[PDB]
């Protein structure tokens, strides 16, 4: 029961609506009143046991099946936000989009339906994008960008700084947010890592962008973080994923 | 609470009460191998019992300068394991992660032949799995660490391979005799175009005399392009996910 036919399973929870979404919220250092989470996707198998996460990723793009996930991702989200504004609410989520979505001419027509059905609060969704995707297809990232900003969306760019001139992808893209790679996280300790992060950030805010910076794991870091200049950041620390959004922001 | 903590505290006083969980995930013989072969992958709980996402202690980790010592955990826990499941007729062979600062440590090879000679464990009963990228950042020390190994019996993996300028590069220097190949290359197999690509790099391993193994095989189609392309091994969740046993039937 700690196995099976991944790419069977995902065929089906999608004809099951049967995913389960997860949400990390994103903590604001300077005064954002919003309720921003991050969406994450997770896959149950037939006998109710997780499917660990790096396997049904690429399982779904084994299969072929990584942008009709995105949109079922997108249609539960903006349900879920809706469902949110529904009270007082400022929920914002912050929705990842696949290289499959990315190099699709498809997806903004899409996408400017299934908001104009929802009729949700402009602002309210942002779309996450790698680095290494945006990189690997900048025109698309280009056309991708300008259209969700006619769509009163806002887009960010995750894992960013591995690449070997990460500033210049940004010339053309219209992005707001920027999630730091993971690794300028480690041995803070390091005077020179904290040199590294610390002009990183101030390059980010130099060009105008909103800085995300993830897996705070304790408050230390979070202090080191906020010392640094780190316009948002997230982690266990804060709050792991969790499948309600329940957080205390 | 119930989803949220300090895991560098939670690190901190894990190692010292042993309350990690290891699992293993079999590595799956196309060849013939008679091991048993298990990939050992750690797992942490919070002290509410929820599981601490991987990826988020594996950075609280290097975080808080702890990840050689998560390393030599998981080792001594693994020896552990081993020594028992040899209790029965299971010629177990386990593949065990080693983090950068665990390579970078002239410390790690005496300490290690430390911990095998209290063991008494068959020789080659353990791999050592480094990434591609480490060992690529760290190839003096990874030179000298894999040569230190195979003087103590044991094997060594580079995970992750195939990503680098050129991946084939660091093998020249290193004692390696597994190759887990990274999963970009297991992805739209589904074209025959990458089914080439795969099938020739795995062909290009088996000259240069390493064994491949294959990660991500989510489904019969998948292990049937990998069949085809001659991997020595296999993983992923259609053969069996990480468990918290070794029971898997070889
Ligand atoms: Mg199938
Ligand atoms: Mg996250
Ligand atoms: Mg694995
Ligand atoms: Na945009
Ligand atoms: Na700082």
């Amino acid at each position: 029961m700690q196995r099976g036919d991944v790419i069977a399973i995902l065929q089906q929870a999608l004809e099951t609506n049967s995913f389960r979404l997860l949400f990390q919220p994103v903590i604001s250092l300077r005064g954002d009143s919003h309720e921003n989470y991050e969406v994450l996707l997770r896959l149950l198998n037939p006998q109710g046991q997780e499917v660990p996460p790096a396997e049904f990723l690429h399982a779904a793009k084994e299969a072929g099946l990584a942008e009709k996930i995105d949109r079922w991702v997108i249609l539960n989200s903006i349900k879920l936000l809706a469902e949110h504004r529904a009270k007082g609410h400022q929920t914002k989520l912050f929705v990842h989009l696949s290289s499959a979505s990315l190099q699709d001419p498809g997806l903004l027509p899409w996408l400017g339906v299934a908001l104009k059905a929802a009729r949700l609060p402009p602002e309210s969704l942002v779309f996450q994008i790698s680095e290494a995707d945006a990189t690997s297809y900048l025109k698309q990232a280009k056309q991708l960008t300008q259209g969700l900003a006619t769509l009163h969306c806002q887009a960010a760019i995750s894992q960013f700084g591995c690449s070997l001139n990460p500033f210049n992808a940004l010339k053309h893209l219209t992005v707001q947010f920027i999630k730091i790679d993971g690794s300028f996280v480690q041995d803070l300790n390091q005077v020179e890592n904290q040199e590294i992060l610390k002009g990183l950030i101030a390059e980010l805010h130099e060009q105008q962008k909103l800085s995300i910076v993830p897996f705070v794991e304790s408050a230390s870091v979070l202090a080191t973080l906020w010392q640094a200049g780190a316009t948002y950041i997230q982690g266990y620390y804060l709050q792991g994923p969790s499948q309600a959004m329940d957080y205390d922001f």
